C-alpha cells in the first residue's frame, strides 16, 4: 500500500521527556515534564502531517481546524500503542513510564485508568504499525473540526485515509474480513479519553499550583 507505506516512514524518530533527578518528585514535576514533552511532540506533530497525502494542500485555516481538535487524540493514540507490550503502565516515552502509584502521584489516575482500556483493547487485536499510522492520520482527517470551510475536501481526505486502511486489512488479515471496522469502531473510546484529557487542564488552571505557559492559560480561557 502506497499511502500505508509513506506513513510507516514518516513515523517520528523517539523523544525523550529527560526527567531530572535533581528536582524532587511532585505532582508539579510530573506535570511539567508532561508540558515539556508534549509541545515537543506537537511540533513534531506539525512536519508529520505534511506527509499525509492531501493535508498539505487545505488551506491555512482547514490545516490549523484539523489540529486544533485532533491534537490530543494523537498525543494519546502514540502513547496507547508505545504502551501495548507493557502491562498497567503507561510509556511516555523510553524515559518517562508511570505504573499506577505513580498516576496517584500526578492527579493522573482516572485519566490513565481511561487511557489503559484503549490499551487494553488494542492489546487484544495485537494492532500493527502500520494500523497505527493509518489510525493516526484518520484521527487527523475525522476531528469533525466545526471550522471546516472545504468541508467536501477534507470528506476526500477521509475516505483515502479509509480507503487506504480497508485495502491494507484486505490484503494482511483475511481472516477477518470486518478488521478494518473493528479499528475505526475504537476511535469514539479515543475521543472521549481525549476530552477527559483537555477538560483535565481546568482543574490544574483552577488549582494553581502548576505553572502554566501565559499562552496556554490565554487558550484556555478562549
Ligand atoms: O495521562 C495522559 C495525559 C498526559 C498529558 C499530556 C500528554 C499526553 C501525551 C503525551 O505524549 C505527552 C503528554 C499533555 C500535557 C500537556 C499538554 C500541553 C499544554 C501546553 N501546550 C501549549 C503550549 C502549547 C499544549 C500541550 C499536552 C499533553 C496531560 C494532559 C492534560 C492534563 C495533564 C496531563
Amino acid at each position: 500500500n502506497k499511502i500505508v507505506s509513506h506513513l510507516l516512514v514518516a513515523e517520528p524518530e523517539k523523544i525523550y521527556a529527560m526527567p531530572d533527578p535533581t528536582v524532587p518528585d511532585s505532582d508539579i514535576k510530573a506535570l511539567t515534564t508532561l508540558c515539556d514533552l508534549a509541545d515537543r511532540e506537537l511540533v513534531v506533530i506539525i512536519g508529520w502531517a505534511k506527509h499525509i497525502p492531501g493535508f498539505s494542500t487545505l488551506s491555512l485555516a482547514d490545516q490549523m481546524s484539523l489540529l486544533q481538535s485532533a491534537w490530543m487524540e494523537i498525543l494519546i493514540l502514540g502513547v496507547v500503542y508505545r504502551s501495548l507490550s507493557f502491562e498497567d503502565e503507561l510509556v511516555y516515552a523510553d524515559d518517562y513510564i508511570m505504573d499506577e502509584d505513580q498516576s496517584k502521584l500526578a492527579g493522573l489516575l482516572d485519566l490513565n485508568n481511561a487511557i489503559l482500556q484503549l490499551v487494553k483493547k488494542y492489546k487484544s487485536m495485537k494492532l500493527e504499525k502500520e494500523e497505527f499510522v493509518t489510525l493516526k492520520a484518520i484521527a487527523l482527517a475525522n476531528s469533525d473540526s466545526m471550522h471546516i470551510e472545504d468541508v467536501e475536501a477534507v470528506q476526500k481526505l477521509q475516505d483515502v485515509l479509509h480507503e487506504a486502511l480497508q485495502d491494507y486489512e484486505a490484503g494482511q488479515h483475511m481472516e477477518d474480513p470486518r478488521r478494518a471496522g473493528k479499528m475505526l469502531m475504537t476511535l469514539p473510546l479515543l475521543r472521549q479519553t481525549s476530552t477527559k484529557a483537555v477538560q483535565h487542564f481546568y482543574n490544574i488552571k483552577l488549582e494553581g499550583k502548576v505553572p502554566m505557559h501565559k499562552l496556554f492559560l490565554e487558550m484556555l480561557e478562549a
